[PDB]
C-alpha cells in the first residue's frame, strides 16, 4: 500500500481511488471531510504530471506552487494554462469594444424543435477565447470615409487562464476581416513583466497600452458597410514560476511554449462565458486506445464542478450565486463533439447531457442565459411573467407555470444590446396530447410559430433580432390552446451583426 | 515540540501559538517579554514565506535581511514590498517639435529596489503617445524606502528616448500641438516597474543580479490584503497577509483591521487609542474609505459584532482600504488646528467619547477662510453627534460652488455623519457652514476631510 | 568561552567587552598593549558585519582587506563608503550649438572604487538639458581615496558623448542659447556613481568583476551615522555605525560623539587635545553644523547630562554632523593667523579655556584687509566671553554689505556666541569689526569660518 511507480510522493492506492492533502502528506480520502471544506483529488498512478502542466500531481494537490494560480488549477486533472490575447481599444479616431464569443457563435444554426436527449447546438467555426473580435460603439451611423474623403493600434492583453504569464510578448496581425497586413510583435516596452489571471496588462484604470502600415480605400467602403476589424493572435510567448531548493521563484528560462501542445493534446477543453468576463478550462482525459493509460474518466457534470470550481447544492451546479445546471444553459458544440454526444446517449437511461463521459478532444461551451427564469427560486426579468400561478408539483425541478390562456412578457430595449440575435429558450409539458401553442413576436424580425407539447419536458428554440439601440420595445405572445406546463425559460444573447 | 514540518528553523509548537528570536534562536512568547521591547510574532507553520515575499520566516523575525528594510516588515504577515511611482516634475515641449519630460521617482513600500527601470506612458487625453522604458541614462541604481531618485535637492532626471541607444521624442504630426494649444495637459502614469533584490549568499556577499521583483508581485497581491495610509504630503501602502476563504489547509492568522494596521506601520498603542507620529489613527478621529467590495463585507459583518466598531473586524483576503487623516481637527480635548473658532461652544461636559463633550445650546457657525484652502478642490465635513433626547432635529447649510441644506436625524448614541460638498475658485464666494439644534446637542471629533477634486 | 553566535571567528566574550588581533588571532584586550600601538576593537556579535560594509569585522579587525583602503576604515565600527563626486571644471560651447565639458572624478571616502561609472545631469536654470551616463572612454579603472581620476598633473577627461557608444552632444533648440547669452551658467552635479570593489577568490587573486558597490549603499547609510569634516581645501566623509534606538535584539556598541570622531578619522589624542594631522578639532576649537532632526536631539540630550560637552553625547542612528574647522583663529596660546594684530590684549591671564584668557577693559578693533579674504562669501563670527560679574553688556558693530549691531549679554560662565554677516564685492567697502565691553572680561577661542556664497 506504499509502493509508488511514478515516484511522486503519492501511494499507487491512494491515487487510484480518492486521496486530499493534511498537513503536506497524503491521506486515504473518506465521506466525513466534506464538511471541512476538503476536496477529493483522483489522478493516474503512472504519470508524474497528468494533467500535462509544469506542476507535478504532488505539486498542485498540496498548493506548493504559485500563489497567483487559481484553485480551480489545484486538482491533478484541471490543467494550468494562460490562454492570452490582445484586446482592442482605439481604431486609429473611434473607440470598440471587443466581444469573445461573436466569432464563435457566428457559425450556429439555430432550429425550433430538437431531437430527443440531445439539447444543445452545433458551431462550424468553433474558435477559443484568443480569437478576439470587436464591434465598434462610437460608430452612431456616419461612414469612416467622412473626414477626409481621399483614396495606430491602442490595445490591452488580456488573460483568460488560470495561471499568471510573466514576461508576455503577444503576436498578432491585422487580418482586416478578410486579409492581413502585418504580424505585428511587441518586443521590447510593450512586454508585460506579469499578468495574474483575470486582469490585464494594464490593470484596471490605466489608460491603454499603444503598440507601435496603409490602409486602402476598398477597406474603407466594407468596414462602412456591415463589416468589423479584428486582431487574432497567432501566438503568446511569457515564462512561469518555479520553485527552488534555496527558496526563490526562477521565471527566466522556463517557458510556456514547452507545454503547450502537450497540454494541448491531452486535455478537452471546456469553455463558459458569463455575458461579462470569458473563461478558458483545460481538463485532462484518457484516449481509447491505450490501456497502460490510467487518465481517470469522469462525466462532464463532474469535469464542470472541477473547472470552474462551482457548488453541488442537491443536484444543480451553482456558480458565484447562478445555476448552471444542464437545464438552464446554452452548450454549442462542435461537430465531431455532438456526435460523440449523441452516439454515447442512446444507452444511457437517465438521459441526461451531464452524466455523460469525457474523453480527450472535446470542444464544449457553455453560455449562459441573458435572462433566465425558472419560477421556482430565480428570477431576473426586469418585467415578470403575467398571470403566474405556482400552486403545482409537475414542474422540471421543482414546480411549473400553468399555461392555460395567454401570458405576456415584455423587455425593453435598454436592457439589451443593440445589433444582436437572441435565442428563446424553455421547456413545455401537455399530457393531454391536445393543446397546440402558438408563438409570434413583437420585434424588427416578426414571425410566428406551431407547436405542441408531449407528454414530458422538451426544448424549443426561438431566435429574433435586436437591432438598433433607438428602436421599439420587445413583446413576446404565449398562446395555449388548453392545460400547458412551462419551466426554466430562458433568452441568450448569440452573434453581432 | 521539536517537529519543523515547513523547514524554517521556527518549531510548529512556537509557530502557532507566538514566538521571538533571542540570540538567533526562537524562544516561546512570554507576555513579561513586551517590557523589555520584544515583539509577539505569529505565523502560519505549513509555508516558508507566510506573506509571498522573498524572504522566511525566520529570516523575517530574526532580522536578518536587507538593512534599509523597514522594521514594520520584520512581521512574519506584513510583505516587504516595493511600490515605486513616478511624479512628473517639468514637462517641455518645443520645436517636428521635440518634448522633453522630467521625472523622480518615488518608492513608498518596505523594501528598496536596486536598479529600477519603470514603464511609463505618455497619455494625452485617452490615447497613450508613446510606451516609454528607461534606458541606460535614466536607470536607478537605489531607491531606498520613502526617498526619491534623484534625492531632494538634485534636479530631476530627463526622459527623452524612444528606444535604446540614443532616440529621441517626437510626435507624429501636427495635430498633437493643434490640441495642445487647446488648453489640454499632459497626464503621467507607469504600467510596471522592473528592479532587483538582495539575498546574503553563501559566501557573504549580497547579490541582486539573479533576483527581481516581477516573480513576485503576482504573489504577494493574491495573498495579501491591501492598507494605505495618508498623511496629506505623504503616502504609505503596505500588504498584510490573511487566508483563504474556504481553505482547510491554510494557516494564516486571522487578525482585526484595527491590529493590521498597527502591524503594517509599527504605531504604537497607549492602551486604546492609535498614534502613528504623533497623529492619531484612531477609528473615529480618521475618515475611512472603501471600494466596492470592500464596503459590502465590513457591513455584513458589522452586525454579528457586538461592540460595532470598524477596527474589530477580521481581515480578510483582498480588500482595498485607504485611511486619510482628516485635514484639519477638533476635540476640544488635545487639539485644535481649526483658523477660527467655533460659536456656541461649551467645554463643560463629560460624555463626549474620550474626554469631554460639546453641548450645544442653539445653532454653532463657522468662518472658514480660503486662504489655507486648496483651491478647485473636494472637501467632506465629518463629525460625531450625540442627542439622548431624540427629538431634535438638525439642518445643514454649507457655502460652496452648489449651497448645500439637507436635515439631520440624531440618535441615541454618538454617530458618524458624512456630508459632502465641491468648491472652486482660490478669489470665490466665502465658505459658509451652518448647523442648528432644535434643544441641546453634543459634538465631538469634528474634521473636514480632504477628497479628490 | 568560546561561543561564536555569528561565526567570524570572534568569540562572544571578546566582542563585547574588547578585542585586538595578534598573530592573525584574536586575543582578550589587556590594557597594558596601549604602548605598543595595538587598538581596542568592540563590535556587535549577532552580526558577521557589524557597520553592513562588504567586509566582516574580522577581516576588517585583522586587516585582510583590499591594500588601498585607510586605516581608519579598520575599525569594525567604521564602514567603508566611498564618495565619489565628479568636477565640472570647463565649458566648451560652439556651433543647433554642440557642448563639451572637461570633468575630473574625485574620492574623499574610505575604500577605493575600481570602473567608476558616474552619472550626470546638465542643469542649466530649473531644466535638466540632458542625463549622461560614463561611457567606455570614461570610465575611470582605479580611484584611490582621497585622489582623483586623471590623477593630478593630467588634463581633465572631455564629456561630449551623449550616450552609449558616443553621439555628439547637442542642445535641442535655440532657446537654451538665448538665455545663455544673458549671463546664465550651466551646472553639473553627481546623481549616482556604480562602482566596483575589490575581494578576493580561494585562489587569492583579487576579483573585482561581479561585485558592485550599489548593492551596499542602502544598508550601510540605513546602519549608520553621516559625518563629514571640511579642511578648508578638502573634505573628508565618514559614515559610523550606530545601534537602533528601540531594538531590543541590536548589540551594537554605543559611543560618544568624541570618540565617533576620533575613530572615523584615526585621530590622535594626547589626553584631551585632538589632532587629524596638526590641525586641532576639540569641540572648543571648531564649530558644527547640523540638520533639523540632530539639532533638536541634541538640544534634548544636554539637559540630561551634566558635564554638557558635545563630543560627550552618544552617538545614535542617523544624525548629519558637518565639522568646518575655524579659518582664522586665535587662542592667545599658540596660535594666531589674524593678518592684524588686534586692539586692547591682555595676555595676563590664567582663567582661559586651556591656559590664558584675554584680559580686555574697554573696546577691541580689528582691521581685516580683503587681500586674504574670499568675496561674495557669509562668514559667521565665534568666539567665547566670560563674565562672572554679569552686569555688563556687551554690544558688536561689524560692517558688512548690511550693518549690523547687535547686544549681547555674556553669563557667568564660558559661553559661545554666533553671530551672521554676509561679504559681498572684492573691490567694496573695508569691513569693520568693534565690540565693546562696559568693565572688564575675559576672551578665548576667537574664531572666523566661512561659509556658503
Ligand atoms: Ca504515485
Ligand atoms: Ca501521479
Ligand atoms: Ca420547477
Ligand atoms: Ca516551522
Ligand atoms: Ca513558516
Ligand atoms: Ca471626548
Ligand atoms: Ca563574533
Ligand atoms: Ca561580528
Ligand atoms: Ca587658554
Amino acid at each position: 500500500e506504499d509502493l509508488d511507480t511514478d515516484n511522486d510522493n503519492i501511494p499507487d492506492a491512494y491515487e487510484k481511488n480518492g486521496y486530499t492533502i493534511k498537513d503536506s502528506i497524503a491521506v486515504k480520502w473518506n465521506d466525513s471531510f466534506a464538511e471541512q471544506g476538503y476536496k477529493k483529488y483522483v489522478s493516474s498512478y503512472l504519470e508524474s504530471n497528468t494533467a500535462g502542466d509544469p506542476y507535478t500531481d504532488y505539486q498542485k494537490a498540496s498548493g506548493s506552487i504559485d500563489k497567483a494560480i487559481k484553485l480551480e488549477a489545484r486538482d491533478p486533472l484541471v490543467a494550468a494554462y494562460p490562454v492570452v490575447g490582445v484586446g482592442m481599444e482605439n481604431l486609429i479616431s473611434r473607440a470598440t469594444t471587443n466581444s469573445k464569443t461573436d466569432a464563435n457563435t457566428v457559425g450556429v444554426s439555430i432550429s425550433a424543435g430538437y431531437q430527443n436527449g440531445f439539447t444543445g447546438n452545433i458551431t462550424t467555426s468553433y474558435s477559443h477565447t484568443t480569437d478576439n473580435s470587436t464591434a465598434v460603439q462610437d460608430s452612431n451611423g456616419e461612414s469612416w470615409n467622412t473626414g477626409l474623403s481621399i483614396n495606430n493600434a491602442n490595445v490591452r492583453y488580456y488573460n483568460t487562464g488560470t495561471a499568471p504569464m510573466y514576461k508576455v510578448t503577444p503576436t498578432t496581425n491585422l487580418v482586416l476581416d478578410g486579409e492581413t497586413l502585418a504580424t505585428i510583435k511587441a518586443q521590447d516596452n510593450q512586454i508585460g513583466n506579469n499578468l495574474s489571471p483575470n486582469e490585464t496588462y494594464p490593470k484596471k484604470g490605466l489608460s491603454p497600452l499603444a503598440l507601435n502600415i496603409p490602409i486602402n480605400y476598398d477597406q474603407l467602403k466594407k468596414l462602412d458597410s456591415g463589416k468589423q476589424i479584428k486582431l487574432e493572435t497567432t501566438q503568446v510567448s511569457g515564462n512561469y514560476g518555479t520553485k527552488n531548493s534555496q527558496g526563490q521563484i526562477i521565471t527566466e528560462g522556463n517557458s510556456w511554449s514547452n507545454y503547450i501542445s502537450q497540454i494541448d493534446s491531452v486535455s478537452a477543453s471546456i469553455i463558459l462565458d458569463t455575458g461579462s468576463q470569458t473563461f478558458e478550462r483545460r481538463v485532462a482525459a484518457k484516449e481509447q486506445g491505450n490501456p497502460e493509460d490510467k487518465t481517470p474518466e469522469i462525466t462532464i457534470g463532474e469535469a464542470i464542478k472541477k473547472a470552474f470550481s462551482a457548488t453541488k447544492n442537491g443536484e444543480l451546479l451553482y456558480f458565484n450565486g447562478i445555476p448552471i445546471d444542464e437545464s438552464c444553459v446554452e452548450l454549442i458544440f462542435d461537430d465531431n463533439t455532438s456526435e460523440i454526444i449523441k452516439e454515447q446517449l442512446k444507452y444511457l437511461d437517465d438521459k441526461k447531457i451531464y452524466n455523460v463521459k469525457l474523453e480527450r478532444g472535446m470542444n464544449i461551451l457553455i453560455k449562459v442565459p441573458s435572462y433566465f427564469t425558472n419560477f421556482d427560486e430565480y428570477n431576473n426579468f426586469p418585467a415578470s411573467w403575467s398571470n403566474i400561478d405556482t400552486k403545482n408539483q409537475d414542474g422540471l425541478q421543482s414546480v411549473a407555470n400553468k399555461l392555460s390562456g395567454e401570458t405576456k412578457i415584455i423587455i425593453p430595449m435598454s436592457k439589451l444590446k443593440p445589433y444582436k440575435r437572441y435565442v428563446f429558450s424553455g421547456y413545455s409539458k401537455d399530457p393531454s396530447t391536445s393543446n397546440s401553442i402558438t408563438v409570434n413576436i413583437k420585434s424588427k424580425e416578426q414571425k410566428t410559430d406551431y407547436l405542441v407539447p408531449e407528454k414530458d419536458y422538451t426544448k424549443f428554440s426561438y431566435e429574433f433580432e435586436t437591432t438598433g439601440k433607438d428602436s421599439s420595445d420587445i413583446e413576446i405572445t404565449l398562446t395555449s390552446s388548453g392545460v400547458i406546463f412551462l419551466d426554466n425559460l430562458s433568452i441568450t444573447e448569440l452573434n453581432s451583426t
